[PDB]
């Protein structure tokens, strides 16, 4: 049961990870770390503390945004 309070503390921290990236007034300082990718990797470390087929393809979506997002703005 420590475990499992373990696992779904990580599971929201990444969830409001992608909240947190909704709005465009957060990019300036979530683009200070991590690239165009930070938002892709951190889905891969959410896959793994557990998410649904559902919200994995939602936020797929908003991992692709966020990279997009980053390249307008950073991009070479």
């Amino acid at each position: 049961l420590m475990r499992v309070f373990s696992k779904e503390a990580t599971r929201k921290y990444y969830l409001d990870l992608f909240k947190r990236a909704d709005f465009t007034a957060n990019l300036p300082k979530l683009a200070k770390k991590g690239g165009p990718d930070r938002l892709n990797d951190a889905l891969k470390k959410l896959r793994k503390a557990g998410i649904s087929e559902e919200k994995f393809a939602e936020l797929k979506g908003a991992a692709a945004k966020y990279a997009d997002d980053w390249y307008r703005i950073y991009g070479k």
